[PDB]
């Protein structure tokens, strides 16, 4: 029992609001609907924000993994 | 279900899509096909800044380590 | 003496600061990680030259972004 | 169901393309081969900077990994 | 002669320097490593300019981020 | 009968060349080897700067990765 | 008979070497080991900022993935 992995502690965010830091400083959230090993992630309903602004709306996007910094739950 | 992400991928093909790459370039077009890599294929590509079109490409290669994201949009 | 991996399993459970590159930094409890040095904190926050800019919750952090990783203090 | 990238790739060999790198740098020249790394070889090469010509190279090997897209040359 | 990381064996606990990709550097002593060139420092700190910012105490450094690795010297006395 | 780029490379072995590095740097010298990483080996090496030779360093190995493009030097 | 590159670099096993990396540190020694990621271990090592010594470090060991060349010193 003693703890999951990270990559196996990540599915239990899926279906759930996320938010995403990219290397650059770039900010989105969205529903967490898959990922893989590579940390790729797709995501529902994604908005894209700067400076507390919601600078563009994504709707379905894949984000490939080795542009993350972190992953966190979102407002839910 | 839910597939992981390049199997969704494939979902996409014949869609119109934006690939935002790192180091700010963007473009649009209509995927063709795609590999593990990400390195993918698009038609009627066209590269944008601030929301302008700034280059029409017609088919071009993208290669996949310059990806950020590939998205779906809105109507 | 444990190879450096293997070392950090003793930190599992206790206070840690993450140094990222770009200087962003993460304090918070370590509760997992992997071979890639990804890694969960509890409770975490995020800082931007000593100053708290975010208060996250449990995060997701993503290995190649690690500079280094140091024993922090706990919150209240 | 169509090519792979890498495999649509191979319709383009002994055609003209347009090779952009990272860094704003570009090349023109006719695709003479590829690896699976996307190495190229390029006969009649041209380096371009802000749509001018800044060296003609002749055949030149560029390393795939400075590849940003891939697109057909009107030669 | 013994490989670089075979010889890197040779400077375990002893007092060693770090310098990093842009600059910083770090000094202490070396306590392990890997094959990937991570590391554990104890008694570590953190310069800048030369000057130290900061005492870190026992560090996991991840090696991608290393230029070279010196020793140390000690206390002037 | 299309060779691939790292076999066509070998065909510069022993005749001049010119490297140009991510950076800008730029290299002129006699190529003597490579591997499949694209390291490689250069006689009488010399940098260039602006268009002038602001080094020589005789024999020299460059690391692979920090090569853009590889191109025919003059007889 | 040319050697691959890093059968090469054997040659210049205990020999000055000028070691220069990505950004722009150079350093100076004797090479006196190195493996397959192109990892250095340097004997009387100092480095050069900008045409002159700025640090005398005696050993060191340099990670492979910063180098762009190395050359025949002195
Ligand atoms: O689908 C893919 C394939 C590779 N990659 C990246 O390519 C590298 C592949 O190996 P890695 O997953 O162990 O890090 C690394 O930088 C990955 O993040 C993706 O991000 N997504
Ligand atoms: O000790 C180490 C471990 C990895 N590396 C780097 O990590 C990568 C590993 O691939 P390589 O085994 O082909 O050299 C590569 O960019 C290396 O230069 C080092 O330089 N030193
Ligand atoms: O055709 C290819 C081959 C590899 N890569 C990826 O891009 C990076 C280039 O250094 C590698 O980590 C590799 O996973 C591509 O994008 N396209
Ligand atoms: O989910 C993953 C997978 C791999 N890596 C590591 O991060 C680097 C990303 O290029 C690789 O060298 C790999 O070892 C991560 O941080 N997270
Ligand atoms: O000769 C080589 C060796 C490696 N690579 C890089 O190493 C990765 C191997 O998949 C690719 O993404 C590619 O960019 C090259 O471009 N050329
Ligand atoms: O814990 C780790 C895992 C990976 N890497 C780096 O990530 C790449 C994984 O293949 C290597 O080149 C290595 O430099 C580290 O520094 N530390
Ligand atoms: O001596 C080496 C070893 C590796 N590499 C590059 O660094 C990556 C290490 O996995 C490879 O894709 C390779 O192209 C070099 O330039 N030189």
């Amino acid at each position: 029992v003693n703890v999951q992995r990270p990559l196996d502690a990540l599915g239990n965010s899926l279906n759930s609001p996320v938010i995403i830091k990219l290397k650059g400083d770039r900010e989105f959230r969205g529903v967490l609907k898959s990922f893989d090993l590579h940390m790729n992630l797709v995501l529902n309903d994604a908005e894209e924000l700067e400076d507390g602004e919601v600078t563009r709306r994504l709707g379905t996007v894949l984000i490939r993994g080795d542009n993350i910094v972190y992953i966190s739950r979102g407002k839910l």
